């Protein structure tokens, strides 16, 4: 294999043969890849159109590289709450560990809004163990994660150009949770990742709201593409349908005073989106092992969850942790 | 403008507006432009089909930023015989065009090393190409001293291997600027792109692509002409069977050393498939220059032309010439 004969693939618009990502990948991770190398690479697949089994060999490259957490330390039914591309997210998240779903997160700075709220992010592999087990929740660093991905982070950043590698994020993180709400930002795209999670056989919605959000939206539908049994089943989803009124796109540091707010019970749609997005998780969760009834229970516990003071009580314990390593 | 705008648009699929194409140029030809900028620029806007006026504005900036012949130095009937990649062939049939009495300047870059190994000196200034082509007839802009800036997009180039947009502009970005012109294209997609790039100069150009895909005039079977004059373009089918040309198989018509042994046999006079295919695409050469003030007696009388200028020793005679300038 080479460089010119997989970019040359490529630019002939034709889908890679078996083997092929997964080896542009390592090289790009073993510091073997110019940057030309991976831009090239990164744009090329991306105006191809991506297959799922070609993005899968990209995050299985990344997930057989990475740092992982220690044995038996990440539950069987551990979810993410992650969007491609972080207030709602982060709310979520905390909500639904709350509702005592243990949740690992996987991030990087720009992350920001949990160290605004006193988090500490930067904790090795026995110690994001430790916070999952003791708080119910825990943060991946990525940087300190995957050290290997820094050459083709840096590409990203350089060209600023959506590409492949933006899936990348929701489908490596190292604790390799099996169930999640992930948002996808490109509507072309979130078929591709949710493919990926089925090869996997992993229980996840992933959403797009029609209004171009990363998240469950409130502002209008939003489409979920549901994956369960190693199968994909694209679906609309009102918010509506659960008594949830519209809200307007603008009404969606600053981010930790609007956690502050919303985990101590005020009401809006910031909340409702929190909620919304809380309760998705919540059914993949369910997932692992009916719609309209998970989804009404989804909703009940994480509204619970913040009304009991739960959620904040949760953050508190998550802060006071890492102030105690 | 901005990168993530034009990378944005071109990986959309879309077009670009008016001057977008230029920026983008312009920013690789500053320096201001990093490497992973550069591959993502290259790669989308071949994966983006590219249009004439994108092209057209990509080879406009390059020749904004390189170094011109002197004034009136390059005779205004001048010719280029070049293919985007068979340097041998169009290495040939620049010899034989300048000995035929039309003025050729040509631009190229190493990967040129056949012209070397002939003991032609390449890496010629402005006013050094100038002193060849009036006192030789034929002169070579090398590409690193006319285009000094290109180099953070030729190093890029390297690295990712594969061609891109960027191989189409060799023949667009000819610092002497020659009016006319016999320019081989690989890819018939974009042979037709090139031919509307240079039917926007108003050169007169034919654009040819072998239908056995050579970046010439071939032998071995028909080969498609975009016909550029009057800045309009006439798209044909070429047969040169019609001339009396035999077929010949690709297989027959190397490095730069067993290339020089080639242009020598050949202007020393040896018949066969390759003396053939140089005569054809010299031909084309004299065809296109006719065009700058009929098709098939043009063609005859390009192909009367090209044979005696082997024939009489003259091309044999030229090389020599060309060799001994560069040691006076
Ligand atoms: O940004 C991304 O696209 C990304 C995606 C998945 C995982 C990580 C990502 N980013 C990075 C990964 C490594 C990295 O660089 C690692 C530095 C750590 C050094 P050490 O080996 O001592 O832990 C930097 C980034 C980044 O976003 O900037
Ligand atoms: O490669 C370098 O880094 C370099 C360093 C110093 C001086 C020249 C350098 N390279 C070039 C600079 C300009 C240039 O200009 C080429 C323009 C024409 C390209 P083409 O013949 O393919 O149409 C080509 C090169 C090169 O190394 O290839």
């Amino acid at each position: 294999p080479s460089w010119p004969q997989i970019l040359g693939r490529l630019t002939d618009n034709r889908d890679l043969a078996r083997g092929q990502a997964a080896w542009a990948m390592d090289q790009i991770m073993t510091g073997n890849a110019r940057p030309a190398q991976i831009a090239a690479f990164a744009v090329a697949m991306t105006m191809k159109a991506p297959t799922a089994d070609e993005v899968g060999e990209l995050a299985g490259v990344m997930l057989s590289h990475a740092h992982p957490l220690p044995a038996d330390t990440v539950p069987d039914d551990a979810v993410d709450v992650v969007g491609t591309g972080v207030n709602l997210s982060t709310m979520a998240a905390i909500v639904v560990a709350a509702a005592g779903v243990p949740v690992v997160k996987h991030g990087n700075r720009a992350a920001d809004t949990l160290e605004a709220l006193g988090v500490r992010i930067d904790l090795g592999p026995d110690l994001v163990a430790r916070s999952l087990a003791e708080v119910g929740i825990g943060f991946c660093f990525a940087p300190r994660f995957h050290p290997s991905y820094r050459h083709a982070a840096a590409v990203r950043r350089e060209i600023g150009v959506p590409t492949v590698f933006n899936l990348l994020g929701p489908l490596t993180n190292p604790a390799r949770p099996r169930a999640g709400l992930i948002g996808c930002a490109f509507a072309d795209l979130a078929e591709v990742m949710a493919g990926v999670f089925a090869a996997r056989r992993s229980s996840v919605l992933v959403v797009h709201g029609d209004d171009g959000l990363d998240e469950l939206t409130t502002t209008t539908t939003s489409t979920i593409w549901r994956v369960a049994a190693g199968s994909v089943d694209k679906l609309t989803f009102d918010p509506a349908g659960f008594g949830f009124a519209r809200a307007q796109l603008d009404q969606l540091q600053a981010n930790a005073a609007a956690v502050r707010a919303v985990l101590g019970g005020a009401r809006g749609p910031v909340r409702d989106a929190v909620v919304l997005n809380a309760a998705g998780a919540i059914v993949a969760h369910a997932g692992l092992s009916e719609w309209l009834p998970a989804w009404e229970e989804g909703l009940r516990r994480a509204s619970a969850a913040i009304d009991t003071g739960a959620a904040e009580q949760l953050l508190a314990r998550w802060v006071r942790f890492g102030r105690q390593i």
